RNA sequence: GUUAAAACUCUUCUCAUGCUGGAUUCGAAAUUAGGUGCGCUUCGCGUUU
């Protein structure tokens, strides 16, 4: 399973952002921090390599990608960061 | 057939707080409820000395 490399560069997808921690009585920012994210609509690519292919391989990978599309990829997954869509193409190679 | 293989920099944390689309300027300038139509028609200051 190759790393999901991006198609674009740092200056075109990666932005720094103010994340916050607010008190529940004063309703003002207690702690501020600066975290980097990737903008939405950013196209990443990877290439999965299943050798010795069983019949329940592409379906299982697609099922796992749907589980990743709803839970998220990366970190800070519970606060809403990481929801993506996956588009999938497949190819067997026989002779070179 | 790689000192391999195996192991997701993961979890926790709201860009929030403070700031009123406010200030100035008159629906008023022009236009006569005017024009037409007769309080008229009928009845003697009698009678009585």
């Amino acid at each position: 399973v190759d790393f999901l490399i991006s198609n674009d560069t740092k200056e075109q997808i990666v932005r720094e952002s103010t994340h916050l921690r607010i008190e529940r009585q004063t309703k003002s920012a207690s702690d501020t921090f600066k975290g980097e994210e990737v903008i939405e609509g950013a196209t990443f690519t990877a290439t999965i390599t299943i050798s010795n292919p069983q019949e329940k391989d592409l379906s299982l990978i697609q099922s796992a990608l749907k589980f990743i599309e709803e839970n998220g990829i990366g970190g800070w997954l519970n606060k809403g960061y990481g929801r993506v869509s996956f588009e999938v193409k497949s190819e067997d190679v026989a002779t070179d």
